[PDB]
């Protein structure tokens, strides 16, 4: 059981290598099965291990998160416990009733104040890939479907027997 | 041996740091009339130094959260009392006598560098706070004989130990 | 196994502990038109990001010259173009439409912070590159098929991999 | 061998554990007759390196207490004496000479700088100390015969040596 | 293998970590017809960075001294002149045309951060610098058929090589 | 291995990382007239570079105390003045010619940034000048086939060896 969480850090992560600033996409498979306490647990890991706001750097970065395959009424309790817990993020939403704007997620790269980035659906990632210019990394952690990622992106695919391995991996 | 049984507990678990993020940890011990004060003690303070930092240098200060349950109030009163004089500074969220349970005395103290580490009475107390503190909360348990129950919204851990004292090199 | 393929090819030639000195390092790929434009930026970004030293520290800065040869100019243009658009700012001793090769863009790139790192188009502009740079230069050929023939006075070392792939993470 | 019986000792026993903390941290060595003064120092001038931190980046110091039993008051003040001579300065409750004996003295060279230890003569010297001593207390044994007699409220630690040379490893 | 003579070499004879202090270093290489230029080039590369430290925090620079044998002087002026063109300056006590041997220009280089090493040409410069510096020297000599007869009041190593490429793997 | 007994020497007595204090350090070794003189000089400077720290930023300088025996005055005076001609420079109480042994020179030379070492002429100079320091006082003793007399009262520690080659391996 270790050491099969051991060759999946190793062989695709690099979390000590990797430190520059990209556009870095986490791709997470939420599900009915699964609860939303080890979503949270999955995004800290995520949010603390590849953001850096701390004060004293220049070129501050912080991730991008989406979810696939669970419905809108826990993905949006999700969201609210979040926000609730001063994890403060942005989805491109700034006010009730509002159209999608990538803006607010290229600011929120750049904020520090903003520890990560929430991506509601597919259409929202795909207008977002088209909206930010550098460098974009896609990390995909799926149990059962995969999602269709455009070729011309660095994409790393990750297969996992449930969600509770994927904060170690990460 | 006894070495490997602590060194699988301190991993399973408890991690070494948990990333040094600020965070409402809740330390659950499980205090008995058969367990010595002096060496809970030995454990609140090896809780009270690894899962804290009261540093000027930092801007975003943490304190944990410890709970002790299965005891009487005799010998619990008591081991407050002994912490107080040995300069090792916490808070219940009862400021003065008569008062009724002040969460926000917690909330406080989990910011302030002068306070250590942040008493909770018993259960009444401990659910109260959990609903005063909005930031992430982490439950962590050391059991013998009787485990509480956390509600399951709460990232959790249960370790079970053969006695109190090997409690002080998991944390 | 394998990674013992990997790990031989890295101890043999290329070391970047000891590779601080700010020189002209020569990095030259062969694109053979069957690897996309995804793995030459993940193998560019890698050569960027170890072989340049653009922090505000230092005061000795250097980037590394990238020349590709084997491949056809409507892939190389649109390889230039993307990463000009990731704000992966080079130089190509083309600052305008219509200009002649400027070596000496090169050698401000080389010394400048804010250009990550320089592009050669063809060997006729490597080779007026060589007699631009006056500080020692090294070249690393790094090729599957074809191999370029690098004047005999500088030094170099030529590695073989089996695709493209493998020079991300040999550098 | 003989440094593998004394490499277990030096971490399960003992250990370095929570260190960098101002304890009032009590070392009681077994003086004996057979033992000479030498290696009584060169085992004082380990507690002091070890388990002190006056340095001036700080603003929390401490010094361990050191007492000695089984000994004449001969060897005792010769110990002190040169101690003394070679500027380990210290304190023993008796800042003057037909002095009444003061805690107090104790209490400001555990938090001072320029004190380097404390001297406690006796187990009278040593209650007292311990009574006056608000913030938490340790005492770590180093016996080979004769083993000193310590309040059940106190943190012990008992550590039998073969010889009195053994203690300046393990400490 | 050839990795593992390298290494024994390469530990025995040269202690590169103490080795920090300013001292004269004669680092003596044997240059022969068949050894090009540009692998004597990338040794005196890896001679100066290693063996040399000019940097603006330290207020006692060194730089090492170098002497090459058994070569024409037509390839070894062509060899000091293409290490002049790239920016390693450095000295030989011969500032002018026609000027006597200065050993005071080798003097003043050895301390000088602008000079990154220090050229002799022969052994009559060798022996009449070797009076002028005064402080300690050590002669480290690397040679592969002829070698050289140093003053036995000087501290010398010798290392016998195979060939010249490997010299550079030991510094 | 050979290399194994300069291992179990090294690390049997002699440690580098255990000491860092200012202590008034005897390193005795013994000069038997088969070493020549440049051997001598090795053994010094590395006892000199290792036990000694005169950086600016510290405010507690330390040097160390250097004797030798058994070697006649002729190659013992020999040896001064070639290391005061290398600007190691010393002092060994006698400021002037018909001086008599001053060991205020040892005292203050030992807290002096500018004096690298003192040295000890014979037996007569160490017995008086071990009454002139205060401070704690270590004796370090190399020795081939006679091995000096030291007192009782100071920690002493006798290391024998095949040479005098070996001496400057284990410090």
């Amino acid at each position: 059981r270790k050491e099969y969480l051991r060759k999946l850090k190793e062989s695709f992560i690099r979390r000590s290598v990797n430190t520059s600033p990209y556009a870095r996409f986490f791709i997470l498979e939420f599900q009915d099965k699964t609860d939303i306490k080890t979503v949270k647990d999955c995004i800290y890991k995520i949010q603390s291990n590849w953001s850096n706001l701390s004060k004293r750097t220049d070129r501050p970065y912080s991730p991008f998160l989406l979810f696939h395959g669970t419905s809108d009424a826990n993905l949006y309790e999700l969201k609210n416990q979040l926000f609730n817990e001063d994890l403060i993020f942005t989805d491109g939403y700034p006010f009730k009733g509002s159209v999608f704007t990538p803006k607010m997620l290229i600011e929120g790269f750049s904020n520090k104040e903003i520890h990560f980035q929430f991506i509601n659906d597919i259409d929202d990632f795909n207008e977002t890939l088209n909206s930010i210019n550098i460098r974009k990394e896609v990390y995909q952690f799926y149990t059962e479907n995969c999602l269709d990622i455009p070729s011309q992106l660095p994409q790393v695919n990750i297969q996992v027997k449930d969600f509770a391995d994927i904060k170690e991996i990460v």
